[PDB]
């Protein structure tokens, strides 16, 4: 076996307790390299005469290039050193401990993790797991008040093709009034882009945090939304934009007629004094200058106080958690700080970063629950957009990304197709519905927390922001009810599976050629599959079914009883069919 591609260290997402008792550790191998896995374990202090506990790790997945072995072990003195020991095809071993690799078990080491701290067990909240949330952007949503309409307002209809400066009236009464169509649709939570007060229609410029925008409504209107949408069993997430604020926030306005000389310049990150020749921004601003967004210094403890207001202020009007704004380039210790801050004024608050890439750094415990995963999309635009990828490689990379961070963020990822900065998926589809529902029988079935971005579910296209902010559409007649339906059922499906919220995942089947692709569901001892024929064409697999899983399965979407025939399943599927096939336990 090739050593060199063999890996683990005791932390990150290869080491960690998911319990103040138990440790999962996971390690990697060139794949097909080790068949066997085994963890020898003791007590940190253990004598060295004492006999070592045994732990088997299964293969819970393999990538483009690797096997990646999982563990538990069972450690009642919290405090633990182990060893593995790895067996090739041929028989061939060797132990592999924090020293190295012998075939002599004292030579290879020891990792050890040291401790674990009840305070260290990564705890998410459990609503969150089952959750189905539905992103709105408020400009764009429903405008239910016309009277708070901003000035140039555009008319609202299908053939509407915004700009970087349209308004359209949409508002959070507009929300409230539509919450009867959410919650038909069967959404638990709605993430909302900024609503704080902002002269721009996203409101990513923040002028006021501690106001509704007026074009939104008022305090009274939004505490109503909070109250109609609890009642409907529908949660609230609000978008924290503390990486940058607006130039109308009231810290910049001072900077800006004090100068040098303003309380306030230590909140930003200022140059050469006066403020500004505008082309040139003498100020850090998000991204490239970008004058109207001057960036935070949530260093400062007087900047970091005031955000931690904000935050109180709003969790007082019971909201149930936050996605974070360009959160990777806010600092970790103003995270960590602020995850205190939530979780102890409501243990059940969802923190959400807001990270395109690779998030492992934040989702370790200590500061997010969970990230927009762009990353997912990427494998989902790949696989069943433009078709860039086939079965296999798309297995692979679902596999690596899951293997990324630790279990209880991977639970709660929320998996998007798109967003307010993206094209519409059904466009990146080029407008094959077809395409479109499989990616969504996807999205509702695969592990994580399933975001819908507001239109797709009636079919709405747009190129990127800020064509994909196009108002939507509400006359039926120009909705796709039928895709409507479909996401409902998948929706209901999705609650009525306990495997779907909080079952782990396994590929089942991938062959690149039919580009047919499969996975199981599992908790306990149900087990949904799901089958994807990810082609424009009838075909027919065959799947590798033991029968200790089941020999009979009902396909929940058509009501199809299926059965198994020695350890075999034969499945013909219709062009970009799929299946969801419970195990009737
Ligand atoms: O620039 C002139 C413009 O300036 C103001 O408006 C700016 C911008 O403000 C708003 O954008 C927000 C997004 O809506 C949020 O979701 C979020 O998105 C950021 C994200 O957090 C960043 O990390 C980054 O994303 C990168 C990603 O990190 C990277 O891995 C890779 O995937 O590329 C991504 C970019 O596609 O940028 C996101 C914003 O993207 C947009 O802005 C970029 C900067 O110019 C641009 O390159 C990109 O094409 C755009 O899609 O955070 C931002 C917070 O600002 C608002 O919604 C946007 O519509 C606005 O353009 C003024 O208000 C505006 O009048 C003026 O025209
Ligand atoms: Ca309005």
């Amino acid at each position: 076996m090739l050593l060199e591609a063999i890996f683990h260290e005791a932390k990150g997402s290869y080491a960690y307790p998911i319990s103040e008792t138990q440790l999962r550790v996971r390690l990697r191998a060139k794949k097909g390299d080790v068949v066997r896995c085994e963890v020898l374990y003791a007590d940190r202090y253990a004598s060295p005469e004492e006999e070592l506990a045994h732990a088997l790790a299964g293969k819970a997945g393999s990538d483009e290039r690797f096997d990646y072995f999982e563990a538990l072990l069972e450690c009642s003195t919290k405090r633990v050193k182990y060893v593995f020991l790895l067996t090739g095809p041929q028989g061939e071993a060797v132990y592999f401990g924090e020293t190295g690799f012998s075939a002599e078990r004292s030579k290879a080491g020891v990792f050890q993790y040291a401790y674990i701290h009840r305070s260290e067990v990564f705890t998410t909240p459990e609503w969150a797991k089952e959750a189905v949330i539905y992103q709105i952007f408020p400009e764009r949503f429903a405008n239910g008040d016309p009277s708070n309409d901003p000035p140039g307002t555009e008319q609202w209809a299908k053939d509407a093709r915004p700009r970087h400066d349209s308004f359209y009236g949409g508002d959070l009464k507009g929300v409230i009034d539509r919450l009867p169509y959410l919650e038909e649709l069967g959404v638990t939570a709605l993430y909302f882009t900024p609503i704080f007060a902002s002269p721009s229609h996203h409101k990513y410029d923040t002028a006021d945090y501690l106001a509704i925008d007026p074009q939104f409504g008022d305090l009274p209107t939004f505490r109503r939304l909070v109250d109609e949408a609890h009642r409907r069993g529908i949660k609230i997430i609000l978008d924290a934009v503390f990486n940058h604020a607006g130039d109308q926030f009231f810290a910049f306005r001072d900077v800006l007629q004090k100068g040098e000389q303003s309380r306030y310049k230590d909140w930003f990150f200022i140059e050469d004094f006066p403020v500004s020749k505008t082309s040139r921004t003498n100020y850090e601003t998000f991204a490239v200058q970008v004058p109207a967004m001057p960036k935070l210094r949530t260093e400062n403890p007087e900047v970091k106080e005031y955000l931690f207001d904000v935050a109180r202020f709003w969790m007082e009007q019971g909201i149930d958690g936050w996605r974070l704004n360009v959160a990777n380039e806010v600092d970790h210790a103003f995270w960590r700080e602020f995850r205190r801050l939530v979780k102890s004024l409501n243990p059940d608050a969802l923190i959400v970063g807001e990270i395109w890439h690779d998030a492992s750094g934040w989702l370790m415990g200590d500061q997010f629950d969970s990230v927009m995963n762009y990353l997912f999309r990427e494998s989902v635009i790949r696989f069943f957009a433009t078709g860039e990828i086939h079965a296999e490689r798309f297995d692979a990379e679902l596999t690596r990304a899951r293997m990324l961070y630790p279990e209880q963020a991977a639970q709660g990822l929320w998996n998007l197709l798109d967003s307010h900065d993206t094209e519409r998926f059904l466009t990146s589809c080029g407008g094959n519905e077809a395409k479109f529902r499989l990616a969504v029988l996807f999205q509702m079935t695969y592990l994580g927390t399933p975001l819908i971005y507001y239109g797709d579910e009636i079919g709405m296209a747009g190129a990127t922001d800020p064509d994909c902010r196009r108002p939507m559409i509400w006359e039926e007649k120009e909705q796709n009810r039928g895709l409507f339906e479909f996401y409902k059922e998948l929706i209901r499906l999705r609650h009525r599976l306990a495997s779907l919220t909080r079952g782990n995942v396994r590929s089942w089947h991938a062959d690149k050629q039919a580009n047919l692709y499969a996975f199981v569901r599992t908790v306990q001892d149900q087990h949904v599959g799901v089958v994807l024929n990810n082609r424009g064409e009838k075909q027919t697999v065959l799947l590798q079914v033991p029968e200790s899983g089941g020999k009979t399965w009902l396909d929940c979407l058509t009501g199809e009883e299926v059965h198994g025939k020695q350890g075999q399943l034969k499945l013909t599927l219709r062009p970009y069919q799929g299946m969801i096939l419970w195990n009737g336990r």
